[PDB]
DNA sequence: CCGCAGATTTTTGCGAAATCTTTGCAGCCAGAATATAATGTGTGCATGACGGCGAATACCC
């Protein structure tokens, strides 16, 4: 939920290109759930680095 | 008007290949796995008929 911002923000740049930036925004929150499950601060890298490629791949 | 020849009919035989399933192959394809810097924002709003009409809150008397 406090990184939906993050989604919303990468998506949006996708919208100028074609298809409803609310599917975009569900699947970027689908890869962000997906990055939550995945993540971890033993790696020292900041989330929204590692989140930021999950939502590119959704 | 009948028996054989031309034409037509009867019968046995071999090659050919195609198809159905199985096996090996290659192009197609799906999920699983890895850790680059980026979170209150974009955004399309495109816009000058005309008549009818009930529904939805406001407001005077």
């Amino acid at each position: 939920e406090a990184n939906l911002r993050l989604v919303i923000s990468i998506a949006k740049k996708y919208t100028n290109r074609g298809l409803q930036f609310l599917d975009l925004i569900q699947e970027g929150n689908i890869g962000l759930m997906k990055a939550v499950d995945k993540f971890e601060y033993r790696r020292g890298y900041k989330f929204s680095t590692y989140a930021t490629w999950w939502i590119r791949q959704a």
